[PDB]
């Protein structure tokens, strides 16, 4: 089987738990991989190509990285219930932007912080911990993200759950958009999860009502049902499939050239906030929202990683 | 007079223009000051004490820096109609912030190319043009903001500008929110505007019709009624006016001091993204959402500088 949806994850992971949680609202099922915490992950990198972020979703030979995209992967395959209502495209999309990023930013040094760290280490030991602080500081290396100052992270998250807190007060609608969540709740969401889980620190939550029932609401989707799957069984299923792209069918598909890379093109794809480690190969998926790069493991053969345009750039080798 | 609204701006300023509409809007009559492009502003600098960056808006000695506090202050004097529906508050917030940040830089760099930049500086000496570009570049110096390359900004505009176009395309509400502007509908606004006014390349927005009729919607909207006043009057003005702070009415407005800096600290605040001026006061305006500070300019008196938190990093001077 090269049609099961496999997600590779970890639990305390918050931008997992936003894929997670959005599989449960599609009443999706899914095989379950978890992958490291922290550098190295040689059972990953056959797959990524190097990007060594988490999640991403493999379907076959095709490796799906960055939750903006898992998200519309998922989408494509259920599109009901939708999480990207038509009539507030732009408003849930640039609101998922502003969560993932700015927000996110807030609220990992808020949770950084010497109290929220020391609950978030609470069971782990100290070899990990040294590791995992060491790991998370080489990642910031060549972005600009995730590295925003604990004073202005406080008041970013103050001046934003008392935003969140006023909308949901009005009682108009159970989610952000409706009576449905969209993206933005979900990005939203796991931002605050993370925060939760520091429980030193969650009491800022707490001083907000409306938006822990938000919190409860949208925990209520679940997250479908999961088996478990190794690394190795992963690898094996990549190995044996083929991406879509080189599929007879999905050769055909529609190639956006406008952005002046012609298909085939030999780039790099990295992202640009953080964790910027470059991913190689020829260009042969490109839509107007995302790319799809070719390359060729001697552990998988071929597949085709794909990411999205917006927080990443794709360069011309040369 | 002491009470009339003064605007400090330039008619090219795409974060100026935003402000004029939201004028309009309110239907707020206004004083026009116009504050040179460029360093040095010596008719600026004993108002703002540091701040170069436009609009601001003065009334009597209170300096409202930034056009996300300049909304609000506006909004607390005309609330109706209002800018922020409490039923779309997080959603508002969030999106105006990414539009003004975020959007607005991919705007800026898309604008920066060569038959871009063309198009903008047609009409101007050659000096200007080259002081203006080394300008322009000092300002980046210290932050992160403001330096999106070309590549990225074409994708985060083209992915932007299909999901504007397709929420419009559904015809329900004719602004982002309902038949009402809100704060995010300005953002989102004259970062279009500033790309429209580059010629040569606006092209990009006749691809997406419903947005170039939203942006006709919006610009309908006008500046109101305003009279010029010249930079010496505006700071005469300063001068004979004690800032609300200093005046036994206003002296007992609560005091938000759970940021952890107490009333009457000696502070500076400054901008993170970009143009990182630092401006020195004593903290004496503290809410949830912004802050001021009270400083003494041998030419002006007393004034109080005001700044949203978010955009901005508060620090004890010592
Ligand atoms: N924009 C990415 C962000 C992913 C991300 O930052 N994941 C964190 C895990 S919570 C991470 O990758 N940490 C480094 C690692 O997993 O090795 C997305 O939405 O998927
Ligand atoms: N976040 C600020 C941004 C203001 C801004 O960047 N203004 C541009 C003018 S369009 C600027 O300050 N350029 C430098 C200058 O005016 O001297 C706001 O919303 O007011
Ligand atoms: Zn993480
Ligand atoms: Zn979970
Ligand atoms: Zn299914
Ligand atoms: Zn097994
Ligand atoms: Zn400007
Ligand atoms: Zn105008
Ligand atoms: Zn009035
Ligand atoms: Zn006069």
């Amino acid at each position: 089987v090269m049609t099961e949806l496999i997600l590779h994850h970890y639990a305390t992971s918050p931008f997992s738990e936003k894929a997670r949680l959005i599989l449960g609202y599609k009443d999706q099922p899914w095989k379950s991989v978890t992958v490291p915490v922290i550098l190295p992950k040689p059972d990953v990198m056959p797959l990524t190509g190097g990007y060594r972020r988490t999640p991403f979703l493999q379907i076959g030979a095709d490796i799906y990285c960055d939750t903006a995209l898992i998200a519309q992967v998922l989408e494509s395959i259920h599109p009901v219930p939708t999480l990207y209502p038509a009539d507030r495209a732009a408003a849930a999309f640039a609101m998922a932007q502003w969560a993932d990023t700015t927000l996110f930013w807030a609220a990992a040094s808020f949770v950084g912080q010497p109290e929220g760290f020391k609950s978030l280490m609470a069971g782990l030991p100290e070899d990990f911990v040294k590791a995992f602080v060491e790991d998370r500081k080489a990642m910031r290396a060549g972005g600009t993200g995730l590295r925003t100052p604990l004073p202005e992270a406080v008041a970013t998250l103050q001046v934003f759950l008392a935003q969140l807190e006023r909308q949901f007060a009005t009682g108009e609608h159970i989610f952000l958009f409706g009576e449905q969540p969209t993206i933005a709740d979900f990005s939203v969401y796991h931002a605050l999860w993370f925060i939760r889980r520091a429980t030193a620190v969650a009491g800022i939550l707490d001083a907000h009502p409306e938006v822990v029932a938000w919190m409860h609401r949208m925990a209520g989707f679940g997250h479908a049902q999961a088996q478990p799957m190794t690394p190795a069984e992963a690898l094996a299923i990549a190995r044996a499939a083929t991406p879509r792209a080189l599929t007879d069918a999905g050769a055909g598909a529609d190639f956006d050239a406008r952005y002046g890379l012609p298909k085939g093109t030999r780039v790099t794809v990295a992202a640009t906030d953080y964790a910027v480690d470059p991913v190689e190969g020829d260009l042969v998926v490109s839509t107007r929202d995302a790319v799809g790069v070719l390359r060729e493991d001697p552990r998988v053969g071929q597949v085709v990683v794909h990411f999205p345009r917006v927080g990443y750039a794709v360069r011309k080798v040369e």
